[PDB]
């Protein structure tokens, strides 16, 4: 096998035998020919856009596919079965689509070869042997693999949060055009310019899409307010909910009220508990545990069902028992697991087993008590924006540094608690995706009121940050956003936050600290690229960063 695309890949060069996540070879290859089946989907849809008759028939299909190719989002190699089979149904109809409209339009039969991903096709039991040779080595030039694959890793980012945005009725064309141009382009031969200008532009169509998020989620569910979240436990046996996507959060609450089964989320659905229309339901405890890395023994101890509606989903530990408990939905999935389907147009997913079920179990085990502070997305950031600004004028706040971004395994994310501890205390971290876990437990206190944690919410809450920074731009009237008394101290690990680097990278954002390592997936021209037009670094020690940062390098 081959896959790179994480922060965790061995070596850090890739992941050759078993995915360190625990992705078997198989897994990865089906993943590899998804993807190569959308970008023959991706062919067609262009030509046919290019053609002034574009089919948007596949939209969604296409955002799922990406979004299951996600590290820890799908670990059922029968999905990916059903969707390459689906997806070469799917291209098959565009292709003969393509085929009449570009005769009526040209007077002849087209005619010219096509790459293999718009023409392959095999029955399931040729995809295992086909799989292995459609795969990253199959670019053999390693800046033009470097930058196919960036391109793609970011792109499945951005579809994640597309999907979520189109779950809750927002959709852009823009978008779902751009998911096809850039799977198309990945077979084309382009120059390095061209292949970087499409990486920019997955930037800006990040922006595009984490906005579209941002509005779908407070249009539905309110603007985050400031919110003191209980992280102990009842009595009552309980539902954990991971994972990203708030209307199944919305659901699930709806249809737990009233049967004395307790909700809790986990991970990325600590934000829920932000919104006013999830914080009306009495029954809707808190959060329970830490980051997705730590949900073997968490998810085991929780003792209720626990219900995952996007990545991370880890493989169970062989002494856990809670497969008979954990139920997948959207586009996570897991051999063994209980899949809740898609909800029907106009209608809702149906929780009501997860909810029987949770009737027969213990309630959780607590694990700690107190609480987390969180809920300042851009709309609650803003209305404290004078207090904010005075404070900055005032020197009562020295600098904000934003430590947004993913957490992981490897021992060396202790430089982000160790960062949170030893900033000055006349500095504020700014935070947004489960990267928060390393430092939001602690007691940093706060500055005139204004705590010196300020949780956004989730990873695509990164958007409330650079609004935040967009804004603070403004208002000390400066002609660079680079010459705020911000830094930037971003850890990542999986292709969400690539997304977020992306757009941050688009609105001009220099001097980037990404850790705890730079991504495999850049070969020594790209990484070159980005130090001189964007200034990224690695990080160093815990002393030696701080220093800079507070120095504004
Ligand atoms: S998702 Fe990450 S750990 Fe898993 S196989 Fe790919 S690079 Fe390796
Ligand atoms: Fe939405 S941030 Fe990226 S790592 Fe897995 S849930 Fe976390």
């Amino acid at each position: 096998m081959f896959c790179f695309q994480c922060q965790e890949t061995a070596k850090n060069t890739g992941c050759t035998v078993k995915g360190m996540c625990g992705k078997p070879e198989e897994t990865a290859n089906l993943q590899d020919l998804l993807i190569f089946v959308l970008r023959g989907i991706a062919i067609y849809g262009e030509k046919l856009k290019e053609l002034g008759q574009p089919d948007r028939s596949n939209d969604d299909f296409v955002l799922q596919g990406l979004f299951a190719t996600i590290t820890n989002a799908n670990w059922d190699d029968a999905r990916f079965e059903a969707m390459i089979s689906e997806g070469l149904a799917r291209r098959d109809k565009l292709r003969n689509a393509f085929l009449a409209v570009y005769k009526a339009k040209n007077g002849k039969d087209f005619s010219e070869p096509l790459p293999e991903a718009a023409t392959w096709t095999g029955d399931s039991t040729a995809f295992a042997e086909k799989a292995k040779s459609v795969g990253i080595l199959a670019t053999e030039n390693e800046d033009v693999r470097s930058l196919r694959e960036l391109l793609i890793i970011g792109l499945k980012g951005v579809a994640a949060y597309a999907e979520h945005a189109a779950v809750l009725g927002f959709r852009k064309t823009e978008i779902d055009e751009f998911m096809l141009e850039a799977l198309a382009s990945t077979t084309k031969d382009l120059s390095v310019d061209e292949m970087v200008a499409l990486v920019m532009k997955a930037g800006g169509m990040a922006v595009t899409t984490m906005a579209l998020l941002d509005e779908a989620n407070t249009t539905t569910y309110g603007n985050p307010e400031i919110t003191q979240v209980n992280i102990g436990v009842g009595k009552n046996p309980g539902i954990l909910i991971s994972g990203h996507d708030l209307k199944d959060m919305a659901e699930l609450l709806k249809q737990t009220e009233g049967t004395g089964v307790d909700v809790y989320t986990h991970g990325e659905m600590l934000p829920a508990n932000y919104y006013p229309a999830f914080k009306k339901y009495p029954h809707f405890v808190g959060n329970y545990g830490g980051s997705w890395w730590q949900q073997n023994p968490e998810f085991e101890s929780f003792n209720g069902p626990i219900l995952l509606t996007t990545n991370c989903l880890v493989p169970l530990k062989k002494e856990n028992t809670y497969l008979d408990r954990l139920y997948t939905t959207g586009v996570v999935g897991y051999e063994g697991a209980k899949h809740i389907a898609d909800r029907p147009a106009g209608g809702a997913k149906d929780f009501s087993a997860l909810i029987a079920q949770a009737k027969k179990c213990p309630p959780p085990v607590e694990i700690e008590t107190g609480s987390i502070v969180g809920g300042f997305a851009h709309h609650q950031v803003l209305a404290l924006a004078d207090k904010v600004v005075e404070a900055v004028k005032s020197g009562a706040i020295k600098r904000f540094v934003v430590m947004a971004g993913c957490d992981g395994r490897q021992k060396s994310r202790s430089y982000y608690t160790e960062v949170a501890e030893n900033l000055p205390k006349d500095t504020v971290i700014l935070t947004a995706g489960c990267a928060k876990y390393r430092y939001n437990k602690l007691n940093l206190g706060d500055i005139g009121g204004i705590p010196r944690v300020l949780d956004a919410g989730q990873c695509n809450d990164s958007y409330s940050l650079a609004v935040i920074a967009l804004k603070l731009k403004e208002v000390f009237g400066l002609d660079d956003i680079n010459d705020l008394p911000v830094s930037y101290d971003i850890a990542w690990y999986e292709q969400k936050a690539v997304a977020v680097l992306l757009a941050l990278l688009f609105l001009g954002v220099k001097g980037i600290r990404l850790g705890p390592t730079l991504p495999a997936f850049l070969s020594p021209n790209v990484a070159k690229v980005l130090v001189e037009n964007f200034n990224i670094k690695p990080i160093g020690t815990v002393q030696d960063d701080i220093a800079a940062m507070m120095a504004g390098k």
